[PDB]
């Protein structure tokens, strides 16, 4: 099926998912000199105090840390968002080298990796219904650069050995996502889509200006994961990022000057 290889990568997705060449695809390059400061934007509210993590799974494309989204425990509000969005999972996109890995770029600059915290609009009842709506999801994107270690990320790094291959999952309770956030919540925002098939155009992207730092050792452990399932030939899980797409008829707004 779809993947990130030469024969099933991003360049091939449009054949099975024509929306890949749609009007509001992601990711995009954020040209800081074209983004418009919007003083009308409300303060961004990240309420992850009651976040309830459940499990970590290797899905063959990346690994997802899933949360219990049966109640308004961990939510995202404010900013360009109207209503309440519940956190359902987070995952990363990374490269084979430190100079690549992020999906969004800033003035064409690529970061080593990108964290995506996925939330769905509660007004729609469930995730499945939400992805069918133009304002169904809100994804918080955080860039990762190689430098000092990120304490809040080490817990995730410590369990990767237990989910090396596709299909593997491990218990991952009591994890605090607040430990993955940078100091500043300044951001850019624009209407976009999921960056992996089905590429649905249901996402309000909120990309933070300030990247978080992770150690070389931490990123290396991400690169030890496998795209393949147990027993199959090894294919290192690296470069699971989609390149920037045309901005077309869209404007990127900034929460800061
Ligand atoms: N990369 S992405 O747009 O957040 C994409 O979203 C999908 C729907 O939530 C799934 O979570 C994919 O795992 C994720 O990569
Ligand atoms: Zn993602």
């Amino acid at each position: 099926h779809w993947g990130y290889g030469k024969h099933n990568g991003p360049e091939h997705w449009h054949k099975d998912f024509p929306i890949a060449k749609g009007e509001r695809q992601s990711p995009v390059d954020i040209d800081t000199h074209t983004a418009k400061y919007d003083p009308s934007l409300k303060p961004l509210s990240v309420s992850y105090d009651q976040a309830t993590s459940l499990r970590i799974l290797n899905n063959g494309h990346a690994f997802n840390v899933e949360f219990d989204d049966s109640q308004d425990k961990a939510v995202l509000k404010g900013g360009p968002l109207d209503g309440t969005y519940r956190l359902i999972q987070f995952h990363f996109h990374w490269g084979s080298l430190d100079g690549q890995g992020s999906e969004h770029t800033v003035d064409k600059k690529k970061y080593a990796a990108e964290l995506h915290l996925v939330h769905w609009n509660t007004k729609y009842g469930d995730f499945g219904k939400a992805v069918q709506q133009p304002d169904g999801l809100a994804v918080l994107g955080i860039f990762l650069k190689v430098g000092s270690a990120k304490p809040g990320l080490q817990k995730v790094v410590d369990v990767l050995d237990s989910i090396k291959t596709k299909g593997k999952s491990a218990d991952f309770t009591n994890f605090d996502p607040r430990g993955l956030l940078p100091e500043s919540l300044d951001y850019w925002t624009y209407p976009g889509s999921l960056t992996t098939p089905p590429l649905l155009e249901c996402v309000t992207w909120i990309v933070l200006k300030e990247p978080i730092s992770v150690s070389s050792e931490q990123v290396l452990k991400f690169r030890k994961l496998n795209f393949n399932g147990e027993g199959e030939p090894e294919e290192l899980m690296v470069d699971n990022w989609r390149p920037a797409q045309p901005l077309k008829n869209r404007q990127i707004k900034a929460s800061f000057k």
